[PDB]
């Protein structure tokens, strides 16, 4: 299964029996010159960009794009690969373990992160996120890039790094924009390696942080729609972007609480 | 050569052609029960503690002990293993690279660090440290423990981590006690791995930080007496300690400055 993209768009693929979507996502790019290439070869997914003459569509949104791949339904795209077990309500999720090997390369000054995210929505199949909805980001890497909003808390969350169980300190950045923006940023970023973690830990911390919010009142009743894996890049000042990534050894294990458990 | 200790004290040993001293150091423990064991087997050095009924000698000093090994002369113990190249004046040191593989294990609540250190003295073989002398610690790991004094600066200092060159951010903690206490703490602690770094880089940052000191007058003229490698542990509320460590693949490389003979 060789799936290749050289311009913005979305393609579905199957990796280790998991149905997924790849998105060469340049959402906030107005214009550009150069090259972009996304490829899935059956064993791995890679992305490379060597783009110039950049301008943002909306300078206030800061980042330029998010080349990624995802499991589940992405609301902003009205899209899901066939056979995905997502969306599921947050209350029915016992655990959601994600495993991936990664390598991030970039031109040194480039604002960039290695971020994973979900959209928590009131309705199962929304086409946007608004007041009452949540965007939860998990940053494993960052370079000359700070999350949006303000740092409100710090959480200790375990994960497996290169087969070793480690306790990470995750900064929580909150913003009350069109929707609720929550970004958990690892204090000690990792550019390459293999990580294994349970998304449930980030859902617990986010529910606890939103426990006094007048906007997100029924946290556990929201639908966990997707799990996106990619790199946000750029700033309103970025005119040239040279970077890429490689993802390998990918696996997801979703545990849903049902009547036969216990 | 097998070196084994099961109570506080010192023993000399030779590792990969390097003369060293091991110290089962419980310096601030007034009393204890349970087991302590330090061992060198030719290839590695290990320590294990399963101690209870702990009480400090001086509660104000906070930590309970520092089981360690060292290269050179430790002033407080008036001791050196035969054949060490230290003490040397700081000005003479071009480079002092240290390499070690380490694994620290401990009960989760235990106050503990993986800290390396030197004592910078005015005279070559002092028996203690006082005003004008410096204590410089390098913390690669910490658990439920903060260095003494206050955070006065942050420094970018490179090191090799698991064969990859990295640039650590180190907090500098400074305290004006009986001597000057300086502690460089890695913002991103590592309890297991392989590290290679140059002590000269920490001395350069310690020299800058102490540039306008009324106590420390001439940094480069002081003697670099020792390089201690161990784990500080405990607190005045610590009643029992369960932890251990293992150190392997140890090497040091001292590069001294060359002299040019003047005829006057
Ligand atoms: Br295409
Ligand atoms: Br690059
Ligand atoms: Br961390
Ligand atoms: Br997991
Ligand atoms: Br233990
Ligand atoms: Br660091
Ligand atoms: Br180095």
């Amino acid at each position: 299964m060789v799936v290749l993209m050289t311009k913005p768009g979305t393609s579905d693929f199957v990796w280790n029996g998991i149905p997924l979507s790849m998105e060469l996502n340049l959402w906030n790019i107005k214009e550009y010159s150069g090259s972009v290439a996304m490829k899935f070869d059956g064993e791995k997914i890679t992305f490379d960009a060597d783009i110039q003459n950049l301008s943002p569509k909306e300078p206030e949104r800061y980042v330029l794009g998010y080349p990624e791949f995802y499991y589940g339904y992405k609301p902003w795209e009205n899209h899901t690969a066939e056979g995905s077990k997502l969306p599921v309500p947050v209350s029915s999720m016992k655990s959601f373990s994600v495993e991936v090997s990664f390598d991030i390369h970039h031109e040194p000054s480039l604002p960039l992160n290695f971020a994973m995210e979900t959209w928590l929505t009131r309705e199962k199949y929304q086409t946007e996120a608004s007041i009452g909805d949540v965007e939860i980001m998990v940053w494993f890497y960052f370079n000359n890039l700070t999350p949006g909003g303000e740092k409100i808390e710090e959480f200790t969350i375990p994960f497996v790094l290169n087969g070793e169980s480690v306790e990470g300190t995750w900064e929580l950045w909150l913003a009350e924009w069109g929707w609720d923006y929550l970004a958990f940023r690892l204090k000690c970023p990792v550019k390459k390696g293999r990580v294994k973690f349970d998304v449930r830990h980030f859902l617990d911390a986010a529910g606890k942080a939103l426990s006094s919010s007048a906007r997100v009142k029924d946290f556990e009743d929201l639908y966990f729609t997707v799990w996106e894996i990619g790199t946000e890049f750029g700033s309103p000042e970025t005119k040239s972007a040279q970077f890429g990534w490689k993802f390998e050894n990918f696996s997801i294990d979703l545990e849903v609480r049902e009547h036969h458990h216990h």
